[PDB]
């Protein structure tokens, strides 16, 4: 196994995949590294497993339809497992806690937004479609361009929102287009 975590690229404590060599740990695995079960296998490997046994999965979509479904299990993993893969980056730093804003010149968002909220919403089984996830992850970004004008900053937030999106798109097989 690897002797870094997958997401932050640090060693410290680390919990091992049994069916992949990647490492975690505990809270920056999505959901948190579970107490016993061995053998344990990471969101990776069980998204994988998703895949294989429903390789039609794999087919287009459109999002609008992805979008509706329900928050059944597969969908929660696969909502975890984006979370995951936007804090793999280390931009997510600063999307991560409770922002605030005060700023000459701009007045901060009605409705805050931030990767640790998404993170306790999901653990708490607070949506009930994979829209209401969608919203949430894109209003973080979307706050972070209207906030930020025209400071070079607001590249963050479109670096990260790209990130998010691409793995979107791989995650829920959203029918490639021009
Ligand atoms: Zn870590
Ligand atoms: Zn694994
Ligand atoms: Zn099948």
């Amino acid at each position: 196994n690897s002797n870094i975590c997958e997401v932050c690229n640090k060693w410290g404590r680390l919990f091992c995949c049994d069916t992949c060599p990647r490492s975690f740990h505990e809270h920056c695995h999505i959901p948190s590294v579970e107490a016993n079960k061995n053998p344990w296998s990471c969101i990776f490997c069980r998204i994988k497993t998703i895949q294989e046994r429903c390789p039609e999965s794999q087919s287009g979509h459109q999002e609008s339809e992805v979008l509706m479904r329900q928050m059944l299990p597969e969908e929660q993993l696969k909502c975890e497992f984006l979370l995951l893969k936007v804090y793999c980056d280390s931009k997510s730093c600063f999307f991560a806690s409770e922002p605030y804003y005060n700023r000459e010149g701009s007045q901060g968002p009605q409705k805050p937004m931030w990767l640790n909220k998404v993170k306790t919403s999901l653990n708490e089984q607070m949506y009930t479609r994979v829209e209401g996830f969608v919203q949430d992850m894109r209003l973080i970004f979307h706050n972070h361009k209207e906030f930020y004008r025209e400071d070079k900053f607001t590249r963050l937030g479109i670096q990260v929102q790209d990130i998010f999106e691409k793995n979107f798109r791989n995650i829920f097989a959203i029918q490639e287009t021009s």
